[PDB]
């Protein structure tokens, strides 16, 4: 069964297998004063791991990478952060000091440097407007436009058909948006509408936070950020 927050102490991480060299992980952190569950994700680059985002926050990403070798045992040697928030690029410091190459559009980038978090090494080009969609190894990276956050990244896993939405994408069970006091209320729909006409085929969709799903995901986040502009 897929792990939920209840199940993870903060400081361990879970891996969760979705499918042939593609894989979920999980790991806890708390937050407004409660410990909410998120995900990222890692895809086989060959002899190498592929990581989308850290498990939010360096003592996590720490054990992160201990449950990879201990139960994938191979490198993970590039690392692509979605956005700028601590549960994206928080443990950037210890990828890189662990030997990890981490990535992260200019704006996701800088948008860190202003907030003063963590700042991945290298800057993903091609990613600039909505609807960009470019190849890193075995995912494509898209830009939808504007949502949780104006920076925000979606990965595509076409060996499995795995779209993985980060934070511009709830589980089912996420019934309001609480803390958006970075996203773009009026932009998210049409990020979303983005996905779906991208990602027609996806068959397995991976939220920021919580259990997995399928494109229904998208409709039902479109459904609580609407409700939450309409009051
Ligand atoms: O909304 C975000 O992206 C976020 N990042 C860090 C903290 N949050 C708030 C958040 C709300 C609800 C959940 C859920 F209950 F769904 F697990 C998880 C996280
Ligand atoms: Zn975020
Ligand atoms: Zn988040």
């Amino acid at each position: 069964e897929y792990p939920t927050v209840s199940e993870i102490p903060v400081g361990e991480v879970r891996l969760y297998q979705i499918a042939d060299g593609v894989w979920s992980h999980i790991a806890t952190q708390s937050f407004d004063g409660a410990v909410y569950p998120s995900n990222g994700l890692i895809v086989r680059d060959g002899d190498e791991l592929l990581l989308i985002d850290t498990a939010w926050g360096a003592k996590n990403t720490a054990a992160l990478l201990a449950e990879i070798e201990k139960q994938i045992g191979l490198p993970v040697t590039r690392a692509v952060s979605t956005h700028f928030h601590d549960d994206r690029v928080g443990g950037v410091d210890v990828l890189r000091a662990a030997g990890v190459a981490t990535y992260a559009s200019p704006s996701t980038r800088r948008l860190a440097e202003v907030e003063g978090n963590e700042i991945p090494t290298h800057s993903l080009e091609g990613l600039s407007s909505s609807g960009d969609a470019v190849r890193f190894g075995p995912v494509e990276l898209f830009y939808p436009g504007a949502a949780h956050s104006t920076d925000n990244l979606v990965v595509y896993v076409p060996s499995a058909s795995v779209l993985y939405g980060g934070c511009a994408i709830y589980e089912l069970s996420r019934t309001s948006a609480g803390n958006v006091a970075d996203a773009d209320l009026a932009e998210w729909p049409t990020s979303i509408e983005r996905i779906q006409q991208h990602y027609p085929e996806a068959q397995f969709v991976i939220p920021g936070h919580g259990l997995p799903g399928g494109l229904d995901l998208l409709k039902h986040t479109t459904n609580v950020v609407k409700a939450h502009t309409n009051r």
